[PDB]
């Protein structure tokens, strides 16, 4: 039952889509450079298509492709970004050499709603409440997003959002390095590899888009992965005895205890102002210890969300399959694990 594909110049590359899709028009530069908008007269919804190029150029590549790919078709949550359809023109896997994913067009992300603004109350609740929502999705199917930011944060006209880039993070040393976005979200044990980290690395990074949200401005904008430590550990106190245990490295855990103690400052002076239940929250997520930061699914019960929480309405994954991460294949296999995802899509009802 394959389609009919028609061709067209975009982004100086040949993209080849189902008829289904109409007006392709690219949205941006950069790593939006492979991103189209379109209208699919299917479903009668606006698209946003990603076309993967030479995704088998390498293992390391075949393998991400295949992450990708998995990753999205196993997302299927109203706050997280998944498949609406994924496809190939190649009608063999001989033929086989580019990937097409398909998804919903929110047309923006959170720092073009937000950046250098503070939100109401209200709406800062509305959006930390999706992200949780989906989040906690997430995290019940054992995924780790591991790079949560505004910028990978969609959000339509509505405010309605969708959580996207998850468990793909793969950012070069020199993209983490100096006054950047890429780095200022991220918890402290993960930047600064303290330990095996898990998902409790991307609770921190809620609390710290929260803290912008309320404060319309950036939480930990530090120049470096050292002076953002240091405003870490200022506002939120030096490590404990009890955390130092626990960070394996004993590099790290030696340049920690050289720094001069400090206590956890009061966050209703530092979020002056702010809803005292905003506060409470800030507070549970942004706790050094990773082990005592509070959960999605707790988080979500919190009184801050109570106009939004309905236990009934917050949906878990089912089981994530990864064990393949730890295998090591061959180009071929890689891709040939692809195809096999490719052609087997079911599309959501
Ligand atoms: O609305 C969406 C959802 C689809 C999407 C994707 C996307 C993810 C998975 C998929 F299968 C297809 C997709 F189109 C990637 C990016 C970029 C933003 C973050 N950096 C990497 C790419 C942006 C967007 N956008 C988007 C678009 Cl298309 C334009 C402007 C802002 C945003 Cl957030």
């Amino acid at each position: 039952e394959r389609p009919t594909f028609y061709r067209q110049e975009l982004n100086k590359t040949i993209w080849e889509v189902p008829e289904r899709y109409q007006n392709l028009s690219p949205v941006g530069s950069g790593a939006y450079g492979s991103v189209c908008a379109a209208f699919d007269t299917k479903t009668g919804l606006r698209v946003a298509v990603k076309k993967l190029s030479r995704p088998f150029q390498s293992i390391i590549h075949a393998k991400r492709t295949y992450r990708e790919l998995r990753l999205l078709k196993h997302m299927k949550h109203e706050n997280v970004i998944g498949l609406l359809d994924v496809f190939t023109p190649a009608r063999s896997l001989e033929e086989f050499n580019d990937v097409y994913l398909v998804t919903h067009l929110m047309g923006a992300d959170l720092n073009n709603i937000v950046k250098c603004q503070k939100l109401t109350d209200d709406h800062v609740q509305f959006l930390i409440y999706q992200i949780l929502r989906g989040l906690k999705y997430i995290h019940s199917a054992d995924i780790i997003h591991r790079d949560l930011k505004p910028s990978n944060l969609a959000v339509n006209e509505d405010s309605e959002l969708k959580i996207l880039d998850f468990g793909l993070a793969r950012h070069t040393d020199d993209e983490m390095t100096g006054y950047v976005a890429t780095r200022w979200y991220r918890a402290p044990e993960i930047m600064l590899n303290w330990m095996h980290y898990n998902q409790t690395v991307d609770i921190w990074s809620v609390g710290c888009i929260m803290a912008e949200l309320l404060t319309g401005r950036t939480l930990f904008p530090g120049t470096d992965h050292i002076d953002q430590l240091k405003l870490i550990l200022r506002l939120v106190g030096t490590p404990g005895a009890e955390l130092l245990k626990k960070i394996s490295s004993e590099s790290a855990r030696n340049y920690i205890q050289s720094l001069t103690q400090m206590p956890k400052m009061n966050f209703a002076n530092v979020f002056i102002g702010a809803n005292p239940l905003a506060v409470d929250l800030l507070e549970k997520m942004l706790v050094l210890d990773s082990d005592k930061r509070i959960t999605a699914a707790q988080a979500l019960a919190h009184a801050y969300f109570a106009q939004y929480h309905d236990p009934d309405d917050e949906p878990v994954a089912d089981p994530y399959d990864q064990s393949f991460e730890s295998r090591d294949l061959l180009i071929d296999e890689w891709k040939s694990l692809t195809y096999d995802e490719v052609i087997s899509f079911v599309p959501p009802p």
